[PDB]
């Protein structure tokens, strides 16, 4: 649809452009609720809002109503590799208590891993279950302890993680900043320190692009004089 390639240029574009392509789809929702290339598009959109936001009130109501959008474009059908990521996303994005995040992180694995199957290409959601793995890995022995009652236990690792961010790298490279650092940190974990410093030149050679860019810097910065 014309509305939906518009709609897709405008979450490519700037700030600007991805606050009004999320006005645009909801100025639409009336007509094309209906439709699930409308609907996780929608959520989408809820999903740049959220991340483009600061007051943390506004920045948890994108992720609220962006999940309940992409849960509506789930019911439509399971195909979509699209639906399952960006519902994993907002996912995400809403648990930044102990309990919801961790019901929150069973339902992001799911969902990740569905993207995956549907669209293995798609480099986004490898960087996704990268950054799940990591999480998990670091989890305290309580929170664990924790998940492990209220889930199967958890038990996914830093090689796990590697190996997911490495993915996205090999299917576009330079795909993610972050990537590169968690790359870097999960080198180290590991004790490979030749390939952690490999990452690291690699890492600095990227721009931020996203809120976690810019933060992770640190963690860069902490690796430059670790190695
Ligand atoms: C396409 C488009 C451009 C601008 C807006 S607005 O920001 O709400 O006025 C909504 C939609
Ligand atoms: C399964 C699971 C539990 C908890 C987290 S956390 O968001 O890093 O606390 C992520 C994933």
């Amino acid at each position: 649809l014309p509305l939906l390639q518009q709609a897709d240029e405008l979450h490519r574009g700037d700030e600007q452009g991805k606050r009004e392509g999320f006005q645009l789809l909801l100025n639409n929702k009336l007509v094309y609720g209906s439709r699930q290339d409308f609907l996780w598009r929608l959520a989408r959109a809820y999903s740049d809002m959220c991340e483009l936001t600061e007051e943390v009130s506004e920045k948890k109501s994108y992720a609220l109503d962006g999940k309940e959008e992409a849960e509506a474009a789930l019911e439509k059908g399971d195909e979509s590799a699209d639906c399952h990521l960006w519902y994993a996303v907002l996912c995400g994005q809403l648990a930044e208590s102990i309990q919801r995040r961790i019901q929150s992180g069973f339902s992001f694995k799911e969902h990740v891993d569905k993207a995956i199957a549907l669209q293995p290409e798609n480099p986004m959601a490898h960087f996704l279950l990268g950054r799940w793995c990591y999480q998990v890995s670091h989890l305290s022995w309580l929170e664990k302890k924790t998940a492990t009652a209220l889930l199967s236990p958890l038990s996914a690792t830093v090689e796990d993680a590697l190996q997911s961010f490495l993915k996205a790298e090999e299917l576009q490279p330079g795909f993610s900043k972050a990537g590169r650092v968690y790359i870097s940190k999960c080198y180290r974990e590991l004790g490979k320190n030749s390939e952690a410093r490999w990452w690291m030149k690699l890492a600095l050679e990227l721009p931020d692009v996203t809120k976690e860019d810019l933060a992770i810097q640190k963690d860069l910065e902490e690796l430059e004089v670790i190695l």
